[PDB]
């Protein structure tokens, strides 16, 4: 196992990711982040420097399980206080399995800025994939706005709400083109993109050989789009799903939801002849941003040599029966880790957009989380009992709730409480999806889980009831760290709570995140070691330890 | 029998439709255009002033037939040469019919920078209309593009060609909002106006008293759009189209294309103590324009006062069937004229989008048309043979063109040739539809007679065949102006060449009338008297009739 460093400093810097010039959140001058890459069983040691002039930052590293440091998990106001300007913060983790993961700012919505990364894991040094390929292609997905993302945080803080918008551009490895197409000689409606190919927002080309397998790591950081991925005339076979192997499965594109991260097997057995095209759409909301396009492009031939066809047309946003149809087709790969078959807790979580005294917010049983200025791990080690509600937030929703009309917001309040589990406690937690304020509305929300990963047992339609009980899954179930709730319909997960911190459940979409969407989960805090001083250095957690007293 | 005389200026000035100012070609200092109202039988005298600085003008009456007057339909190198900056030229003219017509600009593409208005033809002085109400509205809605109009025609004109877009703003008498709605209320995403009533762009309201039937006359001039009127909780009696009368039938909402005109009566029944919602949205074309919004406000209840529903959604923009099963209803009136039952002439026209030289333009069986700088009319009278083509154009097309394929290009040209009728024959006219440069598109097309109104006698999918004869109504067929296309059809037309002139038969969508898409028919031509000297002022006309010898 070696040590991997990195030594990084977070700064904004001019960019223009879609030709566009605005600033962007870069590591090192780079745009997106450099790649972290390791072999499973590996520490990483990444010391940040953060130099943004008046702003805190911090890194988070989305899919490690952050197993035995809970202080090193990247979330401002959970695991540590975030990182002062001029200051250095030194993450050490070790990485435990390999998969495609990635990272990301979390402190505010500083991950739309362009605070991302990937990081990549490979099997321990000697052992092999269970599959073979030639090649690798890597690639981050993600979206971009033109406006500030200072004033986002503003408007979707303002009564009246400004709604953020649907993204001007689709960024594929940092890249995208606005108000122009590189497939513009289809359609005479289009305008022509000119770009040499040298220019930041050129495509990133897929380069293959024919007669070749090639591993297409894909992984998605986007703030609201749900994404789907084809390439014109390739099967794409699934082998990983969040850093775990799910049983094998052709398809013709798949979706993809912020925070999940797949690997698909392509072979390059089509005409050598043409380069093909790859389609980055939106759905799962009614489209207003053009598709991320770039090329598989067959060595030898020209990259200027266009694709015969158009781009693969993107399913249509709203046929939901067809998104289901892929996702619950997602089992684990035979020789995987079966769950618990009991149950020791189980919790039910109302997904609700409600109006909290004029403010539009998301909702969590009629809680929407306020994140308090002391870091709950800290707060919890040293039993900090002021510091948040200590009350236990609710775990069931009434069964006089009606999911299928706007909230009445009579009980709505903002809080920040904790779940707290006892260490090995098995968990389930049933997510269930409502209508929003809006008559006749509901809409997809992918759930992420910090420092663990779960079983997602099933998905079903409408209200859970006991009657969908023997329909969970319990022989084949994948293990993810990103699951999605459809309209009107619920999800449930299981995982046992052995991993001693502070881990937040949050929905991925970033406004969401913003607007009080996520919960809090606690597990065996007893057992936490020291916690570094930088992370402990805010709020309350430093009024308590800062000896300083007064007459003494 | 009266002489109603307008004294009227055509100069550019701001104005702001959407509240975001723009230059708008006003008349006598308003945008849209002072409204005519006469009765039928009147005589229309309109001296127009052309103050624009470089520009010449011309004014065509949508609608009017121009019976005894070909020299005043107002169409640039058709009936007249345009009226040069400071001249005065008199359009006069007889109103021969009651019925809903507006007027709007005819030389490049003038109509879309605001030169347009209504044109209401009342009864014959003491006659009564066929059915009762207690009051009327007048509705104009036209469709507004924050671009210049001479930037897209430029843009139109330019190789690579830019399109114009979806338009910004959907205008309901001239008003329309762009980034903020009135009806915000219903939807967290949408942003509240800021309007106090006041304003250029503040919703003309529709005020009126309960249980009362009124007559909304609702007429179209867009560029571009094609829209669907709807009220809420109102279902509408269709009696009027196009100046003629139709068997009156019920439905909840209507699709007007551009160059219909309509009438609707309804009745205030519903609940005296609310606003409804009137919506005119999107259809035919995939929308990205918000619908334009006004209130039936039921006095005396407040303005302010929303309704208690959102606006009616717009039916899915493509679904065809929906829109052939309200189009292909209409009838005429009983006691309507019916056709010729025999015709003595039978076109057939292949339209097509093509790339002439790289130019994308529109044809009709292989030729765009190219108007020329000497008037048709004025050419025609004085037999000046060298004015344009006088080859005739192609009246049938290859009946093995497949229409489901984009256009080979082949043998498409630029012309200017004239479709020439003998006083009296009985004219047929099959209009076929076809796929455009992109593969598996064929779009709507309103086509518009100038000078005439016709039967329409059918529609069907797919190309005509002679076996299509016994569908087509001979027996209640509409008297029309203005008639559509659907995607991949046929529609099918009767008329009589009895009116003497040389008049335009045209899509009426701006943007493909500026591309090439329209045809010219003449008839009777030696039967029309003297052309006013300002028509003839121009091309070979003018070179013709100024007698300037030399060495003298
Ligand atoms: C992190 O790693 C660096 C380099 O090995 C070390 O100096 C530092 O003390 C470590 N801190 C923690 C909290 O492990
Ligand atoms: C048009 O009508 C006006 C007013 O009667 C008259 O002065 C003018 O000479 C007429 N011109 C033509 C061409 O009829
Ligand atoms: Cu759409
Ligand atoms: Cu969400
Ligand atoms: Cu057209």
């Amino acid at each position: 196992s070696q040590i991997r460093h990195y030594k990084w400093e977070v700064e904004y810097m001019f960019w223009a990711p879609n030709c566009n010039e605005n600033i962007v959140m870069g590591i090192n001058g780079q745009f997106p982040g450099p790649t972290i890459r390791a072999n499973a069983g590996d520490s990483v040691v990444v010391e940040l420097t953060n130099k943004l002039h008046t702003e805190g930052v911090v890194i988070h590293w989305h899919g490690i399980l952050q197993r035995g440091t809970p202080w090193a998990d990247g979330t401002a106001s959970i695991s540590q206080c975030a990182i002062n300007p001029g200051e250095t913060f030194f993450y050490n983790f070790t990485v435990d399995n390999p998969g495609t993961f990635f990272y990301h700012g979390h402190l505010g919505m500083q991950r739309s800025a362009g605070l991302y990364g990937s990081l990549i894991v490979d099997p321990p040094q000697g052992k092999k994939e269970p599959f073979h390929y030639d090649g690798e292609i890597n690639l981050l997905l993600s979206d971009w706005w033109h406006q500030s993302i200072h004033k986002q945080e503003v408007g979707l803080s303002s009564k009246p709400i400004r709604w953020i918008g649907e993204p001007q551009t689709i960024l594929l490895n940092g890249r995208g083109q606005f108000d122009c197409s590189i497939a513009a000689k289809y359609d005479s409606n289009l305008e022509p993109c000119k770009l040499k190919g040298s220019e930041s927002c050129a495509p990133y080309i897929f380069h293959v050989s024919p007669k070749k397998t090639y591993r297409i790591r894909i992984a998605s950081t986007t703030a609201l789009a749900a994404l789907n991925f084809a390439i014109g005339n390739h099967q794409l076979l699934v082998v990983e799903a969040d850093g775990n192997y799910v049983q094998p499965f052709y398809t013709s594109d798949i979706d993809i939801y912020s925070g999940e991260s797949y690997s698909v097997l392509i072979t390059t057995d089509q005409n050598p002849s043409e380069n093909y095209w790859v389609s980055v759409g939106t759905r799962a909301r009614h489209p207003n941003t053009p598709p991320g396009l770039t090329l598989l492009n067959y060595l030898p031939n020209s990259v200027s040599k266009l694709p015969t066809s158009p781009p693969p047309q993107t399913p249509a946003w709203d046929d939901f029966d067809r998104s289901k149809n892929f996702t619950y087709r997602i089992t684990a790969a035979m020789g995987s880790p079966k769950p618990p078959v009991k149950f020791n807790r189980r919790i039910f979580l109302l997904n609700t957009q409600n109006v909290i005294n004029g403010y539009v917010k998301w909702a969590i049983n009629d809680v929407s989380l306020a994140l308090p200025p002391t870091p709950y791990l800290g707060a919890m080690k040293y039993n900090l009992l002021h510091a948040f509600d200590q009350n236990p937030p609710p775990e069931v929703f009434p069964e006089d709730y009606d999911i299928d009309t706007p909230p009445t917001n009579e009980k709505t309040r903002i809080g920040n409480g904790v779940y707290q589990f006892k260490i090995g406690e098995v968990v389930d937690v049933i997510l269930q999806n409502a209508n929003m304020m809006k008559e006749n509305l509901s809409e997809t929300h992918p759930w992420h889980l910090h420092g663990h990963d779960f079983w997602v047992l099933g998905y079903g339609d409408g209200k859970f009831s006991a009657e969908e009980e023997s329909s969970l899954n319990l022989k084949n179930p994948p293990l993810r760290n990103t699951v999605v709730i459809f309209p009107y319909g619920w999800t449930a997960i299981r995982f046992v709570a052995d991993n001693p911190g502070v881990w937040a459940f949050h929905c991925h979409i970033e406004p969401h995140l913003h607007m009080g969407m996520g919960v809090v989960f606690a597990e065996g805090v007893e057992k936490v070691g020291r916690i570094p001083t930088k992370a402990l250095a805010c709020g309350g957690t430093a009024k308590s330890l800062i000896n300083n007293p007064k007459n003494p």
